[PDB]
């Protein structure tokens, strides 16, 4: 299915790395923090083309029965399909600190001020090749 | 449920370190590679009190609608209820090669050689706390 991690907590001070490619001709794919496939605290995706959405992160949260939040977009984009990717992520209990592969980051909130997750997951266009959750 | 890492390919040449606290009062737990809970080609089973069986360490593979083949067991067995444990395993197309915590290890064929698995889990008596697979 997607590939995940799930019940191995990812809790406040670790730090969690995943690598993967992204497919050819992909049009998104995305990196998901939280609770269940509807219960997601940080949803990153990354855009390649959808809609009227080309080259651009967007961040979000999807409450479980409710639905998604307000968007946070990001023009930072070193990503290209058929290639690899490495992220890193941390969080305290107000903002998940993400960095990209050449370095650069983005921060977003933490808005249920969670201490813990129980399922990490990729979906969409690209796979995963390696994760560090330690 | 168990704890699981699922569709991120644990290949050839690859190393898994898996690291967890066994609880009080366990009966067994296992650490499983393979390709879902009915296929699974290396099932490392940690035996505190199982039958007839106490403080042994017994491996073995599953055949999808097929059952349970030959049994190995192994006597090392420095785990406590109640402690961390940590695990390393690597694997060529003829063996699982396991390291324990305490710098021991044993060798299980890999009876199917098989190149790649898609699910690692661990079920029963414990919980995992951090996982590197690359």
């Amino acid at each position: 299915d997607r590939a995940e991690v799930r019940n191995i907590p990812f809790k406040l001070g670790m730090y969690l790395t995943v690598g993967g490619v992204v497919n050819s001709n992909a049009t998104r794919f995305s990196i998901n923090v939280g609770e269940s496939t509807d219960s997601i605290a940080m949803h990153m995706d990354h855009r390649f083309s959808y809609g009227a959405d080309q080259n651009v992160l967007v961040l979000n949260s999807l409450v479980h029965n409710v639905g998604w939040q307000q968007e946070e977009r990001s023009k930072k984009f070193p990503f290209t399909k058929g290639d690899h990717f490495q992220t890193t992520i941390t969080f305290d209990t107000h903002t998940f600190y993400i960095q990209l592969s050449n370095g650069e980051t983005v921060e977003f909130p933490n808005r249920n001020k969670d201490a813990a997750f129980n399922l990490i997951y990729l979906a969409g266009d690209a796979r995963l090749t390696f994760v560090r959750l330690e």
